[PDB]
C-alpha cells in the first residue's frame, strides 16, 4: 500500500522559499520512526533540501531531470517509482507538493504532523476530504526546551 | 578573557525556556567553531535545551539547584564558575539571560549572531552601548534551502 507522510503548518503549508522556520527534533524522530526500513519516494526539491540519502531506507527520487547521485535511485514516472519499490508492504511518499498530488489518489494512509505555525507558504498539501479518512491515532504535544512549536501527530486510514 | 556568545532575534530577544523558532545549521556551525576547545558556562535552561554535554568543551552549569548529571561541572556562583575554568586564554559564556547579565561587566568580547526573525519574548540580551564596544567584524548571509532566516555574525571588542 502507499502512504503519504507530511508535516503541515496552518493552512496546509508544507514548504516555503527557504528552510521552514522551526526546530522540531521530536517531529523528526516521528518521521524517522515511521519511514525506517521502508522505501521513500521524494521529488528533486525535497531531495536537495535533505542534503543526503536517508540512512536505512531505500531512497527513490522522482524527477524528469538526470541523476546527480549514485547513492540513490532516480526514476522518471510514478509507475517506475512504484516498480523500484519491489515487494514491500508499504511505500512512503515524503513530498513535496506535486509528488503528494500524484500519489494521493493511490494512498490508503496518511501520517500527518500538524504544527501550530502560521507562515506564508510556497507549496501546500493537497486538499483531503475529511469525510474520506478516519483518524486512528492522534497525540498532541506543547513546545518545550528542544521543540519550537506545539504539534500533533495523526494517522488516518482511507474509509 | 571572558567572551559572551549569543544569538539575538530582532530587538535583541533571546531564548528563555522553549526552543527558538528557526533552523540555522550555518549558525550552529559558527557557534561550534568559536567554542570548541574552550570552557563554556551556561545556566540551567540552556543546559536543558542542549540536552547533552557539548563535546570537546568543558561544560560548566551555573545554578542554585543540585546537579543531576555527573558529566559536567555544577557551580553555584560566578566566582566558582570562573575558578572551574582554570587558566585558559578565553572563557565562553553561552547564556541565557541571567547568565549574560552576570558576566557582561567582566566581558572583553562579544560574538553575536543577529537573526532577522521577529519572535515575541520576555527576555533580551543586556543593553550594550556599542560605543563602549567596537564592532570589529560583521558578515551577513541570506536565508537558503537549509537556513530559515538571514543572519549576520558580528564580533565586538570592549574599548
Ligand atoms: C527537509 N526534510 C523533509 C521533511 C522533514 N520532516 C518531515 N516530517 C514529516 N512528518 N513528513 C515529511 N515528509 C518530512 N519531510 C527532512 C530533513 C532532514 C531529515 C532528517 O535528518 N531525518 C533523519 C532524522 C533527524 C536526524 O537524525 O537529525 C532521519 O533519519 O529521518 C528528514 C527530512
Ligand atoms: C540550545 N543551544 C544554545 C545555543 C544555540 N546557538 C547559539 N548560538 C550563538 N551564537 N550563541 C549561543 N550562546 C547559542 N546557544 C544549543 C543547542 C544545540 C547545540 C549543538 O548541538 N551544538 C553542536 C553543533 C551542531 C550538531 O553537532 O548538531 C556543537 O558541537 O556545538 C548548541 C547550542
Ligand atoms: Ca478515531
Ligand atoms: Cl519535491
Ligand atoms: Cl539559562
Amino acid at each position: 500500500m502507499i502512504s503519504l507522510i507530511a508535516a503541515l503548518a496552518v493552512d496546509r503549508v508544507i514548504g516555503m522559499e527557504n528552510a521552514m522556520p522551526w526546530n522540531l527534533p521530536a517531529c523528526l524522530a516521528w518521521f524517522k520512526r515511521n519511514t525506517l526500513d521502508k522505501p521513500v519516494i521524494m521529488g528533486r526539491h525535497t531531495w536537495e533540501s535533505i542534503g543526503r540519502p536517508l540512512p536505512g531506507r531505500k531512497n527513490i527520487i522522482l524527477s524528469s531531470q538526470p541523476g546527480t547521485d549514485d547513492r540513490v535511485t532516480w526514476v522518471k514516472s510514478v509507475d517506475e517509482a512504484i516498480a523500484a519499490c519491489g515487494d514491500v508492504p508499504e511505500i512512503m511518499v515524503i513530498g513535496g507538493g506535486r509528488v503528494y498530488e500524484q500519489f494521493l489518489p493511490k494512498a490508503q494512509k496518511l501520517y500527518l504532523t500538524h504544527i501550530d505555525a502560521e507562515v506564508e507558504g510556497d507549496t501546500h498539501f493537497p486538499d483531503y476530504e475529511p469525510d474520506d479518512w478516519e483518524s486512528v491515532f492522534s497525540e498532541f504535544h506543547d513546545a518545550d526546551a528542544q521543540n519550537s512549536h506545539s504539534y500533533c501527530f495523526e494517522i488516518l486510514e482511507r474509509r
